[PDB]
């Protein structure tokens, strides 16, 4: 059924990345993305709490952002993802993303990049 | 006191310009939700000179935001996400030191490019 992100308009979906961190997103009729990110990555801060997520999806690309502060736990960090839709020959749907990370540690501000692959959960 | 944190910007629109001459004007909600617009000026790029919606999240000294390059006027079939930290400047100014990813989908499907931008606050 999935053609591109225009297929998510009006839907509520859960996605998991390769370290078992979970994004639950509502995509509105115009491709506006709202929802929650839960960090489960071992040896990271701010685990197991929902963090507000916001972004936008259009055609075959998507981008979304979290700041790691929610009034419960603050990890002095922010993450954003930019990505594209990938159809597996298995049948399923993935978002291939590159994340950008900014944080303030003991040596002040730092920026990092890496990959995350999100797999649609058919709940 | 100059810049203290992003939260304190809630209620005042702020304009920022990066080293490519791209400009964004952002509005911060009470929870640190970020909305506003981005005008791209990057040499060689499409979707230059008109506003694109931006969304994101900010708290303390970190921010993450993204833009999908489609505004009902020109669609570049791409999305950029930034994450950055606040750097205070001699004389009471502030910059956002960012890492970015651009996801674009052409004939070969999706590809990712990355780089750095530094945004300067213009009072």
């Amino acid at each position: 059924g999935f053609t591109d992100f225009d297929s998510l308009s009006g839907t509520s979906t859960t996605w998991v990345n390769e370290l078992g961190s979970v994004m639950t997103i509502d995509v509105d009729r115009k491709g506006g993305v709202t929802g929650y990110f839960v960090n489960n990555a071992p040896g990271t801060g701010c685990r197991g709490l929902p963090y507000d997520l916001s972004g936008h999806a259009h055609g075959s690309t998507i981008a979304f952002s979290v700041v790691w502060s929610n009034g419960i736990a603050d990890c002095r960090s922010a993450t954003s993802w930019a990505g594209y839709a990938r159809k597996t020959f298995g049948g399923g749907v993935q978002i291939v993303t590159q994340w950008s990370l900014a944080f303030v540690g003991k040596a002040g501000g730092k920026i990092e990049t890496g990959q995350n692959v999100f797999t649609y959960q058919a709940y």
